[PDB]
């Protein structure tokens, strides 16, 4: 037999699917995952918190592709109960659940294939098999001391720094049950949260569990401005969210930093690189004639090299930027438009105020 | 009315004069005024035999609440003992222990309409939902140092490894208290803190209906500085199962001072066993060594033996044989129901975790 073809096949998905992540943990027990002749179950859980920004929609939907036509299965978790835990919203629930809503209406119209996704809401996942998901989040809690545990403050945006309340204990041990309860293969989540996906490689190890996920990591798109690493809610004027209008999106990438020649800590050129590039497999630099007119970067190395060397200019680069996220973005807000209930629930959303 | 307050009083008087120490003895009024049925509880971790404070002593003050018109609830703490790692964590095991539990309580005076048996696996799971709403909302109510001060109630300290089952469990008990529409929380005083926890929740919440705490003292261990019987305080404990002559074994063993009363745990079982459930204390004894006597108070029995009127002796030979009187309904039943005999051989096998 030539079936030297798949090892082939497998190596090119292994190395296509890592060209999305920021560290996999580990990238053999990847492949021999993806050997398995079966899709893998992979999953991101999110907080219902306030808007969506980019990272969570635009970014976000260009992995689960690459995931989910490579013979994955991707489940969106709806984490409601866990922001109420953390205190969002004032925990209010009825406003969490109209938020994560309207996170799954965003997610609808952002030219992901559904085909293979879920959206599973932690709530009525939970209370479906509560004696399952209870004694499991129990057995973890036996199993690491509060000191550990506390290391993974960060999954939820806290610090020891602050006032540490039990449910801060709770919370990871119940994000850690999520990995098994939901049969996850791969935990695909921000790097900010792989505290508790390593607490979960580290329960199979005690329990001698054989069947371990591959942790696969994306990096946090920064925020707007220098030194914001993370884009997000609690970063003051750091986000641009799927709901932005065509002149907002200009205005925030007008004020964005975007240093002259250098791309690290450049927002902007990360933007590029970690959005734009991915989904279309090309960056077209559109720029004047008094400013050497277009030019197509089949490559993120040629692109780079133009930017370091300043023959991308700053000003051309943000231009562009800003004009490929409007029109990544024009599908949600053609659906924002055009569907009255998405746009009454839009509307509600908004009015709320965003509770730590 | 009058007599109406005067039935409510007596009630009252019944009520606090068991406890150690009862937050608050107002409420308590307020309660009986409210409500005849009063719903009282007390939880055990299935963790190994049971000794006499929870069997013989338990039911005294039991009888005392429920002939009172209030339900009492037995809270079989299955998935606590699991949690709390006892019994190797084998849920079969702690089943089988909680199962042995209920035929030591039906034969030792608890087989009666207003006890209620109670597993917390089964109960927890008719609503989950609800049960496990509530837990979380406790725990974003209190830091973890605060919590940590409940250690108590599971048998641990600040001194060892603190794993996270520490925290949760609180959080559980904790809700148990309100999952049960309980009115009177009566547990050991060495539970007493997430007993105050949960009062400390309802004026966070506005909880206007709040639970009495109505502790009852620690029946102290066989052997000099065991302030707790327990199973793990070593060789400290009388079982209810516990043969004639494993009873007298250990009364003989036991710590007794002469003319001391503080931390004398025969004086204790005299005082707190004995003497309620026969209203008297009738001591035999030679002639040489005093003659036989009956005490109708405690005060007669302390001042004998604080006096040294009470050789240690006498007060172990009586206290033995009164201990003995007093399981052999138990022992009956496990010699004799073949079904509740071969539960306790089996449950006698495990090792205690
Ligand atoms: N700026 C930026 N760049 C790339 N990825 C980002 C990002 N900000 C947030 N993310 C990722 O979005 C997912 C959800 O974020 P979150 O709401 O802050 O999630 C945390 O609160 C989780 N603890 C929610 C959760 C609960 C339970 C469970 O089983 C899984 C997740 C994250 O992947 C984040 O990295
Ligand atoms: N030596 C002694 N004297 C008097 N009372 C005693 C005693 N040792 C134990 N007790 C009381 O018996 C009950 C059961 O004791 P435990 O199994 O050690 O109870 C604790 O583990 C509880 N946390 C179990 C529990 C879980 C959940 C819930 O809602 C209620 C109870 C106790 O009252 C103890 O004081």
């Amino acid at each position: 037999a030539q079936e030297e073809s798949k090892i082939e096949d497998v190596d090119k998905i292994l190395n296509d699917i890592l060209s999305i992540s920021s560290e996999c943990i580990q990238p053999d027990e990847l492949r021999v995952k993806l050997l398995l002749k079966r899709k893998l179950i992979c999953y991101d859980g999110f907080e219902p918190s306030g808007r969506m920004h980019i990272a969570q929609g635009l970014l976000k939907s260009i992995i689960v592709n690459k995931l989910t036509s490579n013979g994955c299965t991707f489940i969106f978790w709806i984490a409601d109960w866990f922001a109420h835990l953390n205190n969002k919203m004032s925990g209010d629930l009825k406003k969490i659940k109209k938020v994560g809503s309207y996170f799954i209406e965003v997610w609808k119209s952002c030219g992901m294939n559904m085909e293979n996704v879920q959206f599973l809401w932690a709530s009525e996942e939970i209370n479906k098999k509560p004696n399952e998901y209870w004694s499991l989040v129990l057995d973890i809690s036996r199993s690491f001391n509060i000191n550990r545990m506390k290391r993974c403050l960060k999954i939820m945006g806290r610090s020891e720094g602050e006032e540490n309340y039990c449910s801060q204990i709770l919370y990871p041990c119940m994000q850690c049950a999520d990995i098994f309860f939901l049969n996850v293969d791969i935990c695909q989540l921000g790097i900010d949260q792989r505290k508790v996906n390593m607490l979960a490689r580290e329960y199979c190890d005690i329990k001698k569990i054989k069947k371990k996920p591959v942790i696969l990591s994306h990096g946090m798109l920064p925020g707007l401005l220098e030194g914001q690493e993370k884009m997000s809610k609690s970063d003051e004027n750091s986000a641009i969210f799927m709901d932005d209008s065509e002149s907002d999106v200009n205005r925030k990438i007008k004020k964005a930093y975007c240093p002259p020649n250098v791309i690290e800590n450049n927002p902007i050129y990360a933007y590029a690189k970690s959005i734009i590039f991915p989904s279309y497999n090309e960056f077209n630099l559109v720029r004047k004639e008094k400013n050497g007119g277009d030019k197509t970067y089949y490559t993120l190395q040629e692109l780079e090299h133009d930017y370091v060397n300043g023959f991308i200019h700053p000003l051309d680069l943000k231009d562009n930027v800003a004009m490929y996220i409007n029109k990544l973005l024009q599908p949600v807000r053609d659906h924002f438009q055009n569907n009255i209930e998405a746009k009454n629930l839009l509307n509600e959303i908004k009015k709320y105020k965003v509770t730590k």
